[PDB]
């Protein structure tokens, strides 16, 4: 049965991690998770993310590919290193290493680049030219990339060591100062290194900055990761105090300020959504909360952000001419932009690791545990975010600290 009770200590502390799926009376667990994984990372055509980067005949390297038949397909940082986490979770060593490479070869910004602001980081957005080599369509960060690189790698240093062919260990503590020097304004994460006082919620991951904050040597470093999860946590909070009630109705939003206060409409060129929008970003913030919740403990505001959030979603889907809850809301009102999919239903399953409401357990668990796993045109964030989810709900998703 679902516990409606999570604890105030995390698994991190504790090393007891809950099973979700088995709380929920399902069979065959682990093998779902292992088929998942891989016809992600099979050469099906089907479910296939995973692809292999060569030039001129010789192997190089692999990516995750963010297939798009609208714009083109690409190849993102973010996509990249939840693929590398997918892989570190389950021992899965090669494909880490083939994406590992890839994004230090062709994602990363040299560190003599001529703009101090993108030296080291990694370019957000790759493509495949007209003859089948990469290059950067923009150089810019998308920092929740590097985030993920960093807890990856650490991830995989402490898991494997580090005399193959990369010092994991290494990687990882540059990618750290990294996000310290180019990725950080006052200690909250940036959407990005040209625009101040402003973050995206949905790149808040205390329980990561915890994480780091134990797997660095120094003092002062140890301090400064303790005091990212921190703020982390109080900008999370007071971002769900402001969407709590009239006008944001209880969802968490794409952009955000400081202070937790939604960004209103657009405030930059080139910026894809109005700010306070709950659209594809903001699909993970819940989940993130679930994340910390497990992780490092449920304390009352996870429980309370995840439990009115859900229960806005439900309701909605009440609403709803086609029973569904949607893809995008802004102030509580639906956008018309869908039904939603298996990426989406993903973050709310791993958010009930924060619920206290076995009916919305039982709702959203069930809703997510009955997909298939996604194919098609718009598997990449359906299927990267619905592999994620299959981690964290069979107790998969773990901290593995290394030792000095
Ligand atoms: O110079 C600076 C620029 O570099 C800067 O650029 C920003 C860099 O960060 C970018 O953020 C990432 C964008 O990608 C997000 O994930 C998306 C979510 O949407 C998914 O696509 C949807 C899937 O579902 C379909 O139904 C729907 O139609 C799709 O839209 C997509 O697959 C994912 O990759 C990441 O979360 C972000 O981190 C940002 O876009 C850039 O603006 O901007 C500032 C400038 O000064
Ligand atoms: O566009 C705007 C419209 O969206 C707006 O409509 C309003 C939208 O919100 C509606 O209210 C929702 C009611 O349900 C809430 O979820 C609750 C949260 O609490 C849960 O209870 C917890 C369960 O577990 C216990 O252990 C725990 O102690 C409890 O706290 C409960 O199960 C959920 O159902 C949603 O968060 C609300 O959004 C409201 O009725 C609409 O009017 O109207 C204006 C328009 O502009």
């Amino acid at each position: 049965a679902f516990n409606n009770n999570p604890s105030s200590v995390g698994a991190y502390s504790s090393g007891t991690y809950r099973n979700l799926a088995q709380e929920m009376g399902k069979t065959n667990i682990q093998q779902k998770v292992n088929s998942t994984f891989d016809n992600m990372f099979g050469y099906n055509n089907t479910q296939q993310l995973y692809y292999p980067y060569t030039e001129n005949g010789v192997y190089k390297a692999h990516y995750i590919k963010a297939i798009n038949p609208d714009e083109g397909d690409d190849i993102r940082t973010e996509g990249q290193s939840w693929g590398m986490t997918a892989a570190v979770m389950l021992n899965k060593q090669e494909e880490f290493d083939n994406l590992w490479r890839f994004a230090k070869a062709y994602q990363k910004n040299p560190d003599n680049h001529p703009d101090a602001k993108k030296q080291g980081v990694y370019a957000w957005k790759l493509k495949l030219n007209q003859n089948g080599f990469v290059y950067k369509v923009d150089e810019g960060p998308a920092p929740a990339g590097e985030e993920y690189f960093a807890f990856a790698l650490l991830n995989a240093s402490a898991r494997w060591g580090n005399s193959g062919e990369f010092n994991y260990y290494n990687d990882a503590i540059t990618m750290l100062n990294t996000i310290k020097n180019k990725l950080m304004e006052n200690q909250i994460i940036r959407f990005s290194p040209y625009i101040d006082n402003l973050t995206d919620p949905s790149y808040h991951i205390p329980a990561f900055y915890d994480y780091f904050a134990n797997n660095v040597t120094n003092q002062a470093d140890k301090n400064y990761w303790r005091q990212v999860a921190t703020k982390s946590r109080t900008l999370l909070k007071n971002h769900f105090t402001k969407v709590s009630g009239s006008p944001h109705w209880n969802l968490p939003t794409f952009l955000s300020r400081l202070d937790g206060s939604p960004v209103i409409g657009y405030i930059f060129n080139g910026q894809a959504n109005p700010g306070q929008w709950y659209e594809f970003d903001a699909w993970r913030v819940i989940m993130n909360v679930g994340l910390d919740a497990h992780l490092m403990g449920a304390q009352a505001w996870h429980k309370s952000a995840v439990n009115k959030a859900l229960g806005f979603l439900s309701y909605a889907k009440t609403n709803n001419s086609k029973n569904c809850y949607e893809q995008v809301y802004s102030y509580g009102g639906a956008q018309n932009r869908g039904c939603a999919g298996e990426g989406q239903k993903a973050a709310n399953a791993v958010a009930l690791l924060a619920s206290t409401n076995a009916g919305q357990a039982n709702e959203f668990f069930n809703e997510f545990w009955s997909l298939s796993q996604p194919t098609g045109d718009y598997r990449y964030y359906n299927g990267s975010l619905y592999m994620l989810a299959m981690l964290h709900v069979s107790g998969n998703f773990k901290f593995y600290n290394n030792t000095f």
